[PDB]
């Protein structure tokens, strides 16, 4: 199982560790992606689990959008993990860059709720633009499932944990 992480609460978990390598090790029934309401995987955390895929995520998600149309902001859709996991839990957090409403955060963070137990990155996070220790303590007062958060920066793991309250 998950190895290595810090217990913040009864139900979150953290690690300094890159969600792609985590997932390759750990091969978990759900990895979280820091999806956009496209699913398209261009960058950030969506980038990097895509490129791990060969692009299979976002062959897969190409046909998911054109059957279903765009996710809603605050939304998710489960996919395949395909190398990663046994499923991903494609989530949209509010992007601050693009201007969307961070009071969706806690919308995003309640899809969550429907999966047992998940590896994921803290949402909004990262090139979304979000505070992450505001994302954290949305992640710790939404979640009430088992969640594994991988942090990729050393830097802002240690800021995250030493500012937790
Ligand atoms: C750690 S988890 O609860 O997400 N998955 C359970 C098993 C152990 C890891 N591989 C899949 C099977």
């Amino acid at each position: 199982s998950f190895s290595g992480y810090l217990k913040l609460t009864d139900n979150v978990y953290i690690k300094n560790a890159d969600i792609v390598e985590e997932a390759k090790k750990v091969k978990p029934t759900v990895v979280v992606n820091a999806a956009n309401v496209y699913l398209k995987h261009g960058g950030g955390v969506a980038g990097a689990l895509n490129k791990a895929t060969n692009n299979a995520m976002q062959v897969e998600s190409d046909d998911y959008i054109a059957t279903n149309g765009p996710l809603k902001v605050g939304g998710s859709c489960v996919l395949s993990g395909h190398n990663l996991a046994k499923h991903c839990l494609h989530v949209v957090g509010p992007n601050v860059n693009k201007g969307e409403d961070i009071q969706l955060l806690k919308s995003a963070y309640e899809n969550f709720n429907q999966h047992e137990v998940l590896l994921a990155p803290l949402l909004s996070a990262g090139i979304f633009g979000a505070d992450p220790i505001h994302s954290l303590r949305v992640c710790v007062d939404t979640v009430r499932t088992n969640v594994y958060l991988a942090v990729f920066d050393k830097n802002l793991y240690d800021k995250l944990v030493s500012s937790f309250l």
